[PDB]
DNA sequence: TAGGGTTAGGG
């Protein structure tokens, strides 16, 4: 058994009248639900649009995932990796984004270091290792570009990651923008 | 479209 977590799916737009056992239904195609629901407004009970789903297995989850687009009671639903309430805190924890940060990589790293470790986890269309403009020395971070946000969600929701020998942190890429307006 | 009475004691 894997952790909780890591088997669980957050499920965004949902329709208005989508409800636990509608869920339910829909997702089951893909595997064992060990628990589905519609987060709904303790007040009016009214549907908040979105729930989640949990599978018996992140085997079942990857499943599901690549079973997109799911379409739920006649609309067009937004599955993403369920990103942890402590993570939730972060600001953009929750953006639909390709790119990420990966800060904390040696010298001497280079991009078949980073394909070695991030390929397993989806298709990469670009690989950034930052150097400083002007001294041409090296600054100790890169960015790598994929073709599916799945990937980089796959990714942010693990704890560590290992590049060139060495663990590295990875984040979701931020703007110059929403790096400004995060600080 | 970010969580369900689910987050810092008392020694």
């Amino acid at each position: 058994k894997e952790p909780e977590q890591l088997r669980k799916l957050f499920i965004g737009g949902l329709s208005f009248e989508t409800t636990d056992e509608s869920l339910r239904s829909h997702f089951e195609q893909w595997g064992t639900l060990t628990d589905c629901v519609v987060m709904r407004d303790p007040n009016t009970k009214r549907s908040r649009g979105f729930g989640f789903v949990t599978y018996a297995t992140v085997e079942e989850v990857d499943a599901a995932m690549n079973a997109r687009p799911h379409k739920v009671d006649g609309r067009v639903v937004e599955p993403k990796r369920a990103v942890s309430r402590e993570d939730s805190q972060r600001p953009g924890a929750h953006l639909t984004v390709k790119k990420i940060f990966v800060g904390g990589i040696k010298e001497d790293t280079e991009e078949h270091h980073l394909r070695d470790y991030f390929e397993q986890y989806g298709k990469i269309e670009v690989i950034e290792i930052m150097t400083d403009r002007g001294s041409g020395k090296k600054r100790g971070f890169a960015f790598v570009t994929f073709d599916d946000h799945d990937s980089v969600d796959k990714i942010v929701i693990q704890k560590y990651h290992t590049v060139n020998g060495h663990n590295c942190e990875v984040r979701k890429a931020l703007s110059k923008q929403e790096m400004a307006s995060a600080s």
